[PDB]
């Protein structure tokens, strides 16, 4: 029950930064994971995007958004002429959380606890000390309330600018949908939800 703290490194080198994290026994999610999957990009971004945690894919691959849902993110990226080699994209829990099918070895996601999110924000905050982006996009209801609060309500602020206390740099933050939800129902529903996310992008884009 410690939390990452005490394994976070005092540098802003994202390389080190991600092997220490491969390291970490902040909770118990880096048993059966097969390594840390950290943020990528270069410090040089000015705006970060955090979802909730690796997928399969990302899990396998050691990076951020690759499986289907970075597809749909890539495409609401550039509906946004928002350029993602020029983000910081990483997730608010650093080591695949899942359950194995019985009788099988395919891996079914499940969501991280509160308990893992707070254990795992202060990898969050070396990111975002290392980075300093001006904005950041939360990308569905486990990022926003990693910063904002467990009782943040995604629903209550979309499109709105927020700001909070204990965020290196005080970026504004834009708390949105999980890029995972556009890849749900019939064409027009995944067409209102891929029109929503769009908008809340070019809020945080726009941000000057
Ligand atoms: S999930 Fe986060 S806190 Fe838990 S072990 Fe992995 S890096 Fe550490």
């Amino acid at each position: 029950m410690a939390g990452a703290q005490d394994f976070v490194p005092h540098t802003a080198d994202l390389a080190e930064l991600a092997a220490a994290a491969g390291e970490c026994r902040g909770c118990g999610l880096y048993r059966d994971a097969t390594q840390a999957v950290f943020g990528a990009g270069g410090r040089s971004a000015r705006i970060m995007m955090i979802g909730e945690q690796p997928g399969d894919k990302e899990d396998l691959a050691g990076l951020p958004f690759v499986g289907p849902a970075g597809r749909l993110l890539d495409r609401a990226l550039e509906a946004a002429d928002i350029d993602r080699d020029a983000l910081y994209v990483t997730n608010a829990v650093k080591h695949f959380k899942f359950t194995r099918a019985a009788g099988g070895k395919r891996r079914i996601e499940k969501t991280p606890s509160r308990t893992e999110v707070v254990a795992c924000r202060p990898w969050l905050i070396a990111e975002m000390t290392s980075v300093e982006p001006d904005v950041v996009v939360l990308l569905g209801a486990t990022a926003a309330k990693a910063l904002l609060g467990n009782d943040f309500r995604v629903t209550q602020h979309r499109g709105e600018v927020l700001h909070v206390d204990d965020v290196p740099g005080d970026p504004a933050l834009v708390a949105t949908v999980h890029p995972s939800s556009l890849l749900r129902g019939p064409k027009e529903e995944r067409e209102s939800a891929f029109a929503g996310l769009v908008d809340d992008l070019r809020v945080a884009a726009d941000v000057r």
